[PDB]
């Protein structure tokens, strides 16, 4: 019964890790970035384990859910943190962009396009901090093939995201508006994902032909890291 509305809500609450912090010339910039990443990914896997019934999913399942998922989520937190600084990608107090400024990385700029963009759209539908937080986890959950022997874990996981998906809905009925404008804005929440599953999506194919020279590809880091924090 802990995966009740209230109860969720709140654990995701607590589970959210403090922003990381970073003091701030193409592959220079790579560098600080590749820096957050890595230490975003840390705590993003430490916030997964802290969801309801995630360390209780088969492994198998863990890494395939964290190894599917971590751009998006990078991407989503992103956003929110530059979500009342217009034309600005806020990744740390410190190292903030400018829409030109995106113009260094190659074309990495179509990615800050398309999140300037999705992170205006959100603002103007005044996405609460809570609402944040369930569709986070909802991304986390849901981003194929299936093994008889992971048929439990994947039970567990249609658990899981009915779950998170409730709570959202819940999340939205206290906001107090019509139960039509709920339907309504339940929609657009999930419209604009897609949008972020887009933009993850060029992103992974952009790093599909990554100048891996003056950086270390965040893919290897993340394996380790699952290896060294999931596995072990
Ligand atoms: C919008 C940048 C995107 C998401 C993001 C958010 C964040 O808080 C820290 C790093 C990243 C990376 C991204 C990205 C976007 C496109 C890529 O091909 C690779 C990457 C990896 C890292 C930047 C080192």
């Amino acid at each position: 019964d802990a995966l009740s509305p209230e109860q969720l809500v709140l654990t995701l609450l607590e589970a959210e890790p403090p922003h990381v912090l970073i003091s701030r010339t193409e592959a220079s910039m790579m560098m600080s970035l590749t820096k957050l990443a890595d230490k975003e990914l840390v705590h993003m896997i430490s916030w997964a384990k802290k969801i309801p019934g995630f360390v209780e999913l088969s492994l198998f399942d863990q890494v395939r859910l964290l190894e599917s998922c971590w751009m998006e989520v990078l991407m989503m937190g992103l956003m929110w943190r530059s979500i009342d600084h217009p034309g600005k990608l806020i990744f740390a107090p410190d190292l903030v962009l400018d829409r030109d400024e995106g113009k260094c990385v190659e074309g990495i700029l179509e990615i800050f396009d398309m999140l300037l963009a999705t992170t205006s759209r959100f603002r103007e539908l005044k996405l609460q901090h809570k609402e944040y937080l369930c569709v986070k986890a909802m991304i986390l959950l849901n981003s194929l093939v299936t093994a008889t022997q992971d048929a439990d874990s994947s039970r567990k996981l249609a658990h899981l995201l009915n779950a998170v998906t409730d709570a959202l809905v819940w999340v939205i009925a206290k906001s107090g508006i019509s139960s039509q404008q709920q339907s309504m804005r339940l929609a657009n929440l999930l419209m604009l994902l897609s949008h972020v599953r887009h933009a993850s999506n060029k992103g992974m194919e952009h790093l599909l032909n990554m100048k891996c020279k003056n950086v270390v590809p965040v893919y290897d880091l993340l394996l380790e890291m699952l290896n060294a924090h999931v596995l072990r």
